[PDB]
Protein backbone atom coordinates (compact mmCIF):
# COMPACT_ATOMS: atom_id res chain seq x y z
CA UNK A 1 0.00 0.00 0.00
CA UNK A 2 3.07 2.21 -0.29
CA UNK A 3 1.93 3.90 -3.52
CA UNK A 4 -1.63 4.86 -2.54
CA UNK A 5 -2.35 8.55 -1.99
CA UNK A 6 -5.85 7.93 -0.57
CA UNK A 7 -6.70 11.31 -2.09
CA UNK A 8 -3.96 13.35 -0.40
CA UNK A 9 -2.31 15.93 -2.64
CA UNK A 10 -2.44 19.38 -4.29
CA UNK A 11 -6.08 19.02 -5.19
CA UNK A 12 -7.38 22.59 -4.89
CA UNK A 13 -6.76 25.95 -6.44
CA UNK A 14 -7.87 29.56 -6.18
CA UNK A 15 -7.66 31.15 -9.63
CA UNK A 16 -7.25 34.94 -9.62
CA UNK A 17 -8.69 36.01 -12.95
CA UNK A 18 -7.17 39.51 -12.70
CA UNK A 19 -3.57 38.57 -11.91
CA UNK A 20 -3.81 35.30 -13.89
CA UNK A 21 -2.41 33.36 -10.95
CA UNK A 22 -3.40 29.80 -10.02
CA UNK A 23 -2.94 29.55 -6.23
CA UNK A 24 -2.56 25.82 -5.50
CA UNK A 25 -2.65 24.15 -2.09
CA UNK A 26 -2.86 20.71 -0.51
CA UNK A 27 -5.15 20.94 2.54
CA UNK A 28 -8.91 20.60 2.52
CA UNK A 29 -10.68 23.98 2.47
CA UNK A 30 -13.38 24.54 5.06
CA UNK A 31 -15.13 27.74 3.90
CA UNK A 32 -15.55 30.14 1.01
CA UNK A 33 -14.64 33.82 0.75
CA UNK A 34 -16.61 36.18 -1.47
CA UNK A 35 -14.15 37.84 -3.87
CA UNK A 36 -15.02 38.98 -7.38
CA UNK A 37 -11.52 38.33 -8.71
CA UNK A 38 -11.55 34.62 -7.92
CA UNK A 39 -12.83 31.25 -9.11
CA UNK A 40 -12.45 28.21 -6.83
CA UNK A 41 -11.55 24.93 -8.59
CA UNK A 42 -10.47 21.34 -7.82
CA UNK A 43 -8.56 18.69 -9.73
CA UNK A 44 -11.80 16.69 -10.12
CA UNK A 45 -13.79 19.65 -11.40
CA UNK A 46 -14.83 20.31 -14.96
CA UNK A 47 -12.07 22.56 -16.38
CA UNK A 48 -14.42 25.19 -17.85
CA UNK A 49 -17.90 25.18 -16.32
CA UNK A 50 -18.72 27.71 -13.58
CA UNK A 51 -21.69 28.39 -11.30
CA UNK A 52 -19.71 25.62 14.95
CA UNK A 53 -18.90 25.97 11.25
CA UNK A 54 -21.89 27.01 9.08
CA UNK A 55 -19.97 25.81 5.99
CA UNK A 56 -19.65 22.16 7.04
CA UNK A 57 -22.47 20.80 4.88
CA UNK A 58 -21.63 22.91 1.84
CA UNK A 59 -17.88 22.19 1.94
CA UNK A 60 -18.25 18.41 2.31
CA UNK A 61 -17.86 17.91 -1.43
CA UNK A 62 -14.40 19.57 -1.37
CA UNK A 63 -13.05 17.07 1.23
CA UNK A 64 -11.41 14.99 -1.48
CA UNK A 65 -9.91 12.43 0.91
CA UNK A 66 -13.38 11.64 2.23
CA UNK A 67 -15.60 11.94 -0.83
CA UNK A 68 -13.22 10.60 -3.52
CA UNK A 69 -10.76 8.58 -1.47
CA UNK A 70 -8.08 7.90 -4.07
CA UNK A 71 -5.70 9.44 -6.56
CA UNK A 72 -6.94 11.85 -9.23
CA UNK A 73 -4.09 12.29 -11.72
CA UNK A 74 -3.40 8.55 -11.36
CA UNK A 75 -6.10 6.52 -9.59
CA UNK A 76 -4.91 3.05 -8.56
CA UNK A 77 -6.40 3.00 -5.09
CA UNK A 78 -7.49 -0.63 -4.72
CA UNK A 79 -6.11 -4.10 -5.35
CA UNK A 80 -8.08 -6.93 -6.98
CA UNK A 81 -7.07 -10.57 -6.61
CA UNK A 82 -7.29 -12.61 -9.82
CA UNK A 83 -6.03 -16.22 -9.84
CA UNK A 84 -3.61 -15.59 -7.00
CA UNK A 85 -2.20 -12.36 -8.45
CA UNK A 86 -3.06 -8.96 -7.00
CA UNK A 87 -3.71 -6.25 -9.60
CA UNK A 88 -4.06 -2.50 -9.13
CA UNK A 89 -7.37 -0.84 -10.06
CA UNK A 90 -8.90 2.65 -10.13
CA UNK A 91 -11.15 3.13 -7.11
CA UNK A 92 -12.09 6.80 -6.72
CA UNK A 93 -15.69 7.54 -5.78
CA UNK A 94 -16.04 10.72 -7.87
CA UNK A 95 -15.81 11.13 -11.64
CA UNK A 96 -12.74 13.01 -12.88
CA UNK A 97 -14.00 15.57 -15.39
CA UNK A 98 -11.84 16.34 -18.40
CA UNK A 99 -9.25 13.62 -17.79
CA UNK A 100 -7.81 11.54 -20.57
CA UNK A 101 -4.54 9.83 -21.50
CA UNK A 102 -2.04 11.15 -24.03
CA UNK A 103 0.09 8.55 -25.81
CA UNK A 104 3.48 10.14 -26.39
CA UNK A 105 4.81 10.71 -29.92
CA UNK A 106 1.75 8.91 -31.27
CA UNK A 107 -1.16 9.57 -33.58
CA UNK A 108 -3.29 7.05 -31.67
CA UNK A 109 -6.19 8.42 -29.61
CA UNK A 110 -6.46 6.60 -26.32
CA UNK A 111 -10.10 5.65 -26.76
CA UNK A 112 -9.10 3.64 -29.82
CA UNK A 113 -9.51 -0.08 -29.05
CA UNK A 114 -6.43 -1.94 -27.87
CA UNK A 115 -4.51 -3.70 -30.60
CA UNK A 116 -5.92 -7.09 -31.60
CA UNK A 117 -5.42 -9.66 -34.32
CA UNK A 118 -2.63 -8.61 -36.66
CA UNK A 119 -2.34 -5.11 -35.21
CA UNK A 120 0.90 -3.86 -33.71
CA UNK A 121 0.69 -2.74 -30.09
CA UNK A 122 1.22 0.94 -30.92
CA UNK A 123 -1.57 0.88 -33.53
CA UNK A 124 -4.17 0.58 -30.76
CA UNK A 125 -5.26 2.49 -27.70
CA UNK A 126 -6.69 1.65 -24.26
CA UNK A 127 -10.35 0.81 -24.90
CA UNK A 128 -12.09 -2.55 -25.04
CA UNK A 129 -11.90 -4.26 -28.45
CA UNK A 130 -15.13 -5.37 -30.12
CA UNK A 131 -17.06 -8.21 -28.48
CA UNK A 132 -20.17 -10.27 -29.25
CA UNK A 133 -22.65 -8.95 -28.13
CA UNK A 134 -20.89 -5.57 -28.48
CA UNK A 135 -20.23 -4.13 -25.02
CA UNK A 136 -18.02 -1.15 -25.84
CA UNK A 137 -18.42 1.52 -26.98
CA UNK A 138 -22.10 1.72 -26.02
CA UNK A 139 -24.31 4.79 -26.19
CA UNK A 140 -26.48 5.89 -23.27
CA UNK A 141 -29.70 4.87 -25.04
CA UNK A 142 -28.11 1.50 -25.87
CA UNK A 143 -27.09 1.01 -22.22
CA UNK A 144 -30.57 1.80 -20.91
CA UNK A 145 -32.00 -0.75 -23.35
CA UNK A 146 -29.38 -3.38 -22.52
CA UNK A 147 -30.29 -3.02 -18.81
CA UNK A 148 -34.02 -2.38 -19.28
CA UNK A 149 -34.91 -5.37 -17.07
CA UNK A 150 -32.42 -4.54 -14.25
CA UNK A 151 -34.25 -2.36 -11.74
CA UNK A 152 -31.10 -1.25 -9.95
CA UNK A 153 -29.20 0.12 -12.95
CA UNK A 154 -31.63 1.06 -15.69
CA UNK A 155 -32.33 4.56 -14.27
CA UNK A 156 -28.87 5.46 -12.96
CA UNK A 157 -27.22 8.73 -13.93
CA UNK A 158 -25.26 8.34 -17.15
CA UNK A 159 -21.85 8.34 -15.44
CA UNK A 160 -22.85 5.85 -12.76
CA UNK A 161 -24.44 3.63 -15.41
CA UNK A 162 -21.24 3.73 -17.52
CA UNK A 163 -19.23 2.74 -14.42
CA UNK A 164 -21.57 -0.14 -13.60
CA UNK A 165 -21.58 -1.30 -17.24
CA UNK A 166 -17.78 -1.41 -17.30
CA UNK A 167 -17.99 -3.39 -14.09
CA UNK A 168 -20.32 -5.93 -15.70
CA UNK A 169 -17.46 -7.88 -17.36
CA UNK A 170 -15.77 -10.53 -15.19
CA UNK A 171 -12.53 -11.96 -16.65
CA UNK A 172 -12.92 -15.73 -16.77
CA UNK A 173 -9.80 -16.24 -14.61
CA UNK A 174 -11.38 -14.07 -11.87
CA UNK A 175 -13.32 -16.67 -9.95
CA UNK A 176 -13.94 -14.32 -7.00
CA UNK A 177 -15.19 -11.60 -9.40
CA UNK A 178 -12.95 -8.88 -7.98
CA UNK A 179 -11.67 -7.18 -11.14
CA UNK A 180 -13.75 -4.30 -12.51
CA UNK A 181 -12.55 -2.30 -15.51
CA UNK A 182 -12.63 1.53 -15.48
CA UNK A 183 -14.37 3.57 -18.15
CA UNK A 184 -14.55 6.92 -19.91
CA UNK A 185 -17.86 8.60 -20.72
CA UNK A 186 -17.93 11.07 -23.63
CA UNK A 187 -20.75 13.55 -23.06
CA UNK A 188 -20.52 14.84 -26.64
CA UNK A 189 -21.47 11.54 -28.30
CA UNK A 190 -23.13 10.20 -25.12
CA UNK A 191 -20.91 7.11 -25.36
CA UNK A 192 -19.47 4.84 -22.66
CA UNK A 193 -16.00 3.44 -23.44
CA UNK A 194 -14.89 0.54 -21.28
CA UNK A 195 -11.12 0.71 -20.78
CA UNK A 196 -9.21 -2.54 -21.21
CA UNK A 197 -5.98 -0.92 -19.96
CA UNK A 198 -6.25 0.43 -16.41
CA UNK A 199 -2.77 1.96 -16.34
CA UNK A 200 -2.70 5.74 -16.70
CA UNK A 201 1.00 6.66 -16.77
CA UNK A 202 4.11 5.00 -18.16
CA UNK A 203 6.96 7.46 -18.68
CA UNK A 204 10.15 5.71 -17.59
CA UNK A 205 12.72 5.35 -20.38
CA UNK A 206 13.49 1.83 -19.14
CA UNK A 207 9.84 0.73 -19.38
CA UNK A 208 8.47 2.36 -22.55
CA UNK A 209 9.67 3.23 -26.04
CA UNK A 210 8.67 6.31 -28.03
CA UNK A 211 10.15 5.10 -31.34
CA UNK A 212 7.45 4.56 -33.96
CA UNK A 213 9.48 1.96 -35.88
CA UNK A 214 9.29 -0.45 -32.92
CA UNK A 215 5.55 -0.90 -33.15
CA UNK A 216 5.33 -3.84 -30.72
CA UNK A 217 7.24 -2.08 -27.93
CA UNK A 218 5.35 -0.70 -24.95
CA UNK A 219 4.42 2.93 -25.58
CA UNK A 220 4.83 5.88 -23.20
CA UNK A 221 1.77 7.72 -21.92
CA UNK A 222 0.56 10.15 -19.27
CA UNK A 223 -2.75 11.47 -17.91
CA UNK A 224 -3.75 15.01 -18.81
CA UNK A 225 -6.60 17.49 -19.13
CA UNK A 226 -6.19 18.39 -22.80
CA UNK A 227 -8.72 20.72 -24.38
CA UNK A 228 -9.77 17.79 -26.58
CA UNK A 229 -10.79 15.87 -23.41
CA UNK A 230 -13.13 18.52 -22.04
CA UNK A 231 -16.29 16.43 -22.51
CA UNK A 232 -14.82 13.24 -21.02
CA UNK A 233 -15.25 11.83 -17.53
CA UNK A 234 -12.77 9.22 -16.22
CA UNK A 235 -14.68 6.74 -14.09
CA UNK A 236 -13.52 4.07 -11.67
CA UNK A 237 -15.57 1.05 -10.62
CA UNK A 238 -16.57 2.89 -7.42
CA UNK A 239 -18.24 6.02 -8.85
CA UNK A 240 -21.15 6.72 -6.50
CA UNK A 241 -24.72 7.06 -7.74
CA UNK A 242 -25.18 10.45 -6.02
CA UNK A 243 -21.96 12.02 -7.33
CA UNK A 244 -23.94 15.03 -8.58
CA UNK A 245 -24.66 16.07 -4.99
CA UNK A 246 -21.50 14.91 -3.17
CA UNK A 247 -18.70 15.40 -5.74
CA UNK A 248 -17.29 18.58 -7.31
CA UNK A 249 -18.08 19.43 -10.89
CA UNK A 250 -18.71 23.13 -11.49
CA UNK A 251 -16.20 25.81 -10.51
CA UNK A 252 -17.35 28.50 -8.11
CA UNK A 253 -17.36 32.03 -9.54
CA UNK A 254 -16.61 35.01 -7.27
CA UNK A 255 -15.39 32.66 -4.57
CA UNK A 256 -12.05 31.85 -2.94
CA UNK A 257 -11.37 28.79 -0.83
CA UNK A 258 -10.50 29.60 2.77
CA UNK A 259 -10.05 28.02 6.24
CA UNK A 260 -12.64 28.56 8.96
CA UNK A 261 -11.02 29.73 12.19
CA UNK A 262 -12.75 31.19 15.26
CA UNK A 263 -15.95 32.14 13.49
CA UNK A 264 -14.32 33.69 10.43
CA UNK A 265 -13.17 32.52 6.99
CA UNK A 266 -9.43 33.20 6.69
CA UNK A 267 -7.19 33.02 3.65
CA UNK A 268 -5.19 29.89 2.90
CA UNK A 269 -1.95 30.98 4.65
CA UNK A 270 0.50 29.36 2.20
CA UNK A 271 -0.12 28.66 -1.49
CA UNK A 272 2.03 27.71 -4.48
CA UNK A 273 1.53 30.25 -7.28
CA UNK A 274 1.55 29.25 -10.97
CA UNK A 275 0.66 31.64 -13.80
CA UNK A 276 -2.33 30.65 -15.91
CA UNK A 277 -4.00 32.57 -18.74
CA UNK A 278 -7.50 31.33 -17.94
CA UNK A 279 -9.43 28.94 -15.72
CA UNK A 280 -8.92 25.92 -18.00
CA UNK A 281 -5.14 26.30 -17.73
CA UNK A 282 -5.41 26.63 -13.95
CA UNK A 283 -7.52 23.48 -13.68
CA UNK A 284 -5.02 21.63 -15.87
CA UNK A 285 -2.17 22.60 -13.52
CA UNK A 286 -4.10 21.65 -10.41
CA UNK A 287 -4.75 18.26 -12.00
CA UNK A 288 -1.09 17.83 -12.92
CA UNK A 289 -0.16 18.39 -9.27
CA UNK A 290 -3.04 16.43 -7.75
CA UNK A 291 -3.10 13.22 -5.70
CA UNK A 292 -1.34 10.41 -7.56
CA UNK A 293 -1.17 6.66 -6.89
CA UNK A 294 1.69 6.23 -9.39
CA UNK A 295 4.94 4.76 -8.04
CA UNK A 296 7.69 7.35 -8.16
CA UNK A 297 10.35 6.63 -10.77
CA UNK A 298 12.88 5.50 -8.13
CA UNK A 299 10.21 3.12 -6.77
CA UNK A 300 9.64 1.56 -10.19
CA UNK A 301 13.35 0.68 -10.32
CA UNK A 302 13.24 -1.06 -6.93
CA UNK A 303 10.27 -3.33 -7.76
CA UNK A 304 10.39 -6.66 -9.59
CA UNK A 305 6.89 -6.09 -11.05
CA UNK A 306 7.04 -2.63 -12.60
CA UNK A 307 4.19 -3.33 -15.02
CA UNK A 308 1.86 -4.54 -12.28
CA UNK A 309 2.80 -1.56 -10.08
CA UNK A 310 1.59 0.92 -12.76
CA UNK A 311 -1.67 -0.95 -13.36
CA UNK A 312 -0.96 -3.74 -15.85
CA UNK A 313 -3.98 -6.04 -15.78
CA UNK A 314 -4.79 -9.72 -16.33
CA UNK A 315 -4.91 -11.46 -19.68
CA UNK A 316 -8.58 -11.97 -20.55
CA UNK A 317 -10.27 -12.98 -23.80
CA UNK A 318 -13.65 -14.22 -22.49
CA UNK A 319 -15.84 -12.70 -19.78
CA UNK A 320 -19.03 -13.40 -17.88
CA UNK A 321 -21.56 -10.81 -16.76
CA UNK A 322 -22.15 -9.88 -13.12
CA UNK A 323 -25.78 -8.78 -13.52
CA UNK A 324 -28.72 -10.87 -14.67
CA UNK A 325 -29.02 -12.58 -17.08
CA UNK A 326 -25.68 -14.45 -16.78
CA UNK A 327 -24.04 -14.64 -20.20
CA UNK A 328 -20.57 -15.25 -21.62
CA UNK A 329 -18.99 -12.55 -23.80
CA UNK A 330 -15.76 -13.12 -25.75
CA UNK A 331 -13.51 -10.75 -27.65
CA UNK A 332 -13.78 -11.04 -31.42
CA UNK A 333 -9.96 -11.25 -31.48
CA UNK A 334 -7.31 -11.62 -28.80
CA UNK A 335 -5.30 -8.65 -27.56
CA UNK A 336 -1.76 -8.27 -28.87
CA UNK A 337 0.48 -10.52 -26.81
CA UNK A 338 3.01 -7.69 -26.37
CA UNK A 339 0.69 -6.32 -23.68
Amino acid sequence: DRYKSHGKGYNWGNYNTETQKCEIFNVKPTCLINNAAYIATTALSHPIEVEGNPWTEYMAKYDIEEVHGSGIRVDLGEDAEVAGTQYRLPSGKCPVFGKGIIIENSNTAFLTPVATGNQYLKDGGFAFPPTEPLMSPMTLDEMRHFYKDNKYVKNLDELTLCSRHAGNMIPDNDKNSNYKYPAVYDDKDKKCHILYIAAQENNGPRYCNKDESKRNSMFCFRPAKDISFQNYAYLSKNVVDNWEKVCPRKNLQNAKFGLWVDGNCEDIPHVNEFPAIDLFECNKLVFELSASDQPKQYEQHLTTQQAKDIGAGPVASCFTTRMSPPQQICLNSVVNTAL
